[PDB]
């Protein structure tokens, strides 16, 4: 309560909650992190309020359900893949950097952003994090992705399907035929059919070849505020020089309270790791990289201990949503590693998705080694850092993120939290309940995914409908009593069943009466390549090659 400590906000990209140490793993080396939760609470039910990178991260930033900001879609993209695209984090939203950054804090980004960057002009930067709070940015405008490393680059396949094997294929099947029947004598074929059968094929074939040129360089770099340093993005020590840059930074505020969100680009797939860890891991790469990882939470906490403000100093950890269930590439490595006992995954508001991995450590005042249990999300970090630094609420909107100091203080047992809901992009998909006078969780579903191989189909299961399974009234659970949500409950529940779906079911109608009219940041303008947004360190256009890294 304005103590104005330091806090430092450290967020995995897609580790599952069944991957550290302290949640269930055996095999994989999460010690540092350990090494976190020993010192203080484990969020046991921490919920990101989103299965994807951007919306997720677009609520944690702003302490607020992805739709109040429209940065939730309602189409098959769920977060922002071209950096040269308009869609963004609002201009008129407040993250608690800005918060933060107001109270005098010095705030700094070190790593993964993925909420925009510029809307009408290639340098207005609308959305880039110097103009949210930050004073400082060293890391990635995007996201990591398979094509930023030549190896792979699946992400687009599907597209690549659609877009251009597929018509390709009509356009040379139906050439191939016409020639055979011409030939025959059977049809007359003009020159300007098979002309313009070629001129198709050359052009569907010239922007897929400009594509898989251009993708990884005009998408994947490196920035330092408002310039690339490195184009494209080289993997050579990525997570040791995002340290050296949150340790750095920590160290020019030894004396002025600081803000330190360090977004890492593990886990995200396409792992990497330094000549360290290459080789010594559990189910892979993945392993080899979340083990990378940890030594660089640990290296940031011995640097705490070196400067005495471990103890003043708020920690966190979490994942910005659950591991990728349906990613593994093609000469066999499985990687997106692993939610434990828990259902679903990256993409569906199955508890593999929306649990995570939860982790508070502040000595002065959380008492070490402690354990909650109670529904907490991923955006009341916001509400509880903002009272932390002393800065108010914002009071012309609504913030669902709840302070979470008087339930790690022990100040009280439960959380604010008996009514929360969980979206599917723009699509209310579930909706959990936690019961004032009881210990039991209600979880009701307005829909379902529906799992490709019984969703590797499309790598990654929607909230659409032609890959969505509606129920009514709705599918119903109980994770409180059935965790692995393994079973639906309708027998014996059945004396309260539609008394239950009937006060939930309300939650979602009172609630989307709050959902205000706002612009889709994730709309067709907001999310295609604009030639005229593209970031191009060297020359002007599209030959971009940097690095001053
Ligand atoms: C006050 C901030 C205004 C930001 C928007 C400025 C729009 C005009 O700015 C111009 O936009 C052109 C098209 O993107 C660019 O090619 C020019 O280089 C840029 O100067
Ligand atoms: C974007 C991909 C579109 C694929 C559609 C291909 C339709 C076939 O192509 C069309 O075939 C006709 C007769 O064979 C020709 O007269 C047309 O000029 C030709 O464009
Ligand atoms: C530990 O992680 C590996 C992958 O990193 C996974 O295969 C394994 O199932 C995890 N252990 C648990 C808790 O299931
Ligand atoms: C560490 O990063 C530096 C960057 O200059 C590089 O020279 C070195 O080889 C890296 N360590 C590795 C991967 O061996
Ligand atoms: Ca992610």
């Amino acid at each position: 309560a304005a103590s104005r400590p330091n806090i430092i906000l450290v967020m995995a990209d897609d580790l599952g909650i069944g991957d550290p140490g302290c949640y269930g793993n055996k095999t994989i080396r999460t010690p540092n992190i350990d090494r976190l939760a020993s010192g203080g609470v484990k969020l046991t039910q921490h919920l990101a309020a989103s299965p994807l990178a951007t919306p997720s991260r677009a609520a944690f930033m702003t302490g607020r359900y992805p739709v109040r900001s429209g940065m939730a879609s309602w189409s098959r993209t769920g977060v922002f893949l071209f950096t040269a695209s308009s869609g963004g984090l609002p201009t008129d939203e407040i993250t608690f950097a800005k918060l933060l950054k107001d109270q005098g804090y010095s705030t700094a980004l070190i790593g993964k952003w993925h909420l925009g960057m510029s809307c009408h002009s290639k340098t207005d930067f609308c959305h880039h994090p110097l103009h949210h709070g930050f004073n400082y940015f060293y890391g990635i405008s995007l996201t990591n992705l398979r094509d930023c490393k030549p190896g792979e680059g699946s992400v687009f396949t599907t597209g690549f399907k659609r877009l251009v094997f597929l018509p390709l294929q009509i356009v040379g099947v139906t050439l191939l035929t016409l020639a055979a029947l011409n030939c025959l004598g059977l049809l007359h074929v003009p020159l300007g059919v098979f002309f313009s059968l070629l001129f198709l094929a050359a052009l569907i074939l010239t922007l897929f070849l400009g594509f898989l040129h251009y993708f990884r360089p005009l998408n994947c770099f490196m920035m330092r505020n408002y310039e690339i340093i490195q184009q494209p993005m080289s993997y050579d020590n990525l997570t040791q020089r995002l340290t050296v840059e949150a340790a750095q930074f920590i160290q020019r505020n030894t004396e002025t309270p600081f803000l330190l969100v360090l977004s890492y680009l593990h886990v995200h797939t396409a792992l990497f790791s330094s000549k360290d860890f290459a080789g010594k891991s559990q189910h892979g790469v993945y392993g080899d990289a979340v083990e990378e990882m940890d030594w660089s939470v640990g290296q940031i906490l011995n640097l705490l201990d070196e400067l005495r403000l471990a103890n003043d100093t708020l920690i966190y950890f979490t994942s910005d949503q659950g591991a990728h269930v349906e990613e593994v590439s093609s000469k066999g490595e499985i990687h997106g590693g692993s939610n434990g006992i828990y259902k679903g995954g990256k993409a569906n508001n199955w508890e593999g998705g929306i649990r995570v991995p939860g982790i508070l450590r502040w000595p002065r005042v959380i008492q070490a080694g402690q354990k909650i249990d109670e529904p907490t999300s991923n955006m009341d970090i916001f509400p509880t850092v903002a009272k932390l630094a002393g800065a108010p609420l914002p009071e012309d909107r609504i913030i669902d993120g709840r302070d979470l100091m008087p339930l790690l203080e022990g100040k009280s047992q439960r959380s604010d939290h008996e009514f929360l809901f969980h979206y599917c992009n723009a699509y209310l998909n579930a909706v959990r309940w936690h019961p004032q006078n009881s210990t039991s969780i209600w979880k009701a579903f307005f829909f379902t995914p529906n799992f490709n191989p019984v969703c590797f189909a499309t790598h990654v299961c929607f909230c659409f409908g032609s890959y969505v399974t509606h129920h009514d009234p709705p599918l119903l659970f109980d994770i409180s009593k059935d965790p692995r949500e393994r079973n639906p409950l309708t027998p014996a529940s059945e004396p309260r069943f539609y008394e239950i779906l009937k006060v939930m079911q309300e939650a979602a109608d009172r609630h989307t009466q709050t959902l205000p009219e706002v612009p889709d940041q994730f709309s067709w303008n907001n999310f295609l390549w604009k030639p005229w947004l593209q970031l191009c360190c060297p020359s002007t256009g599209l030959s971009c090659q940097c690095d001053r890294e």
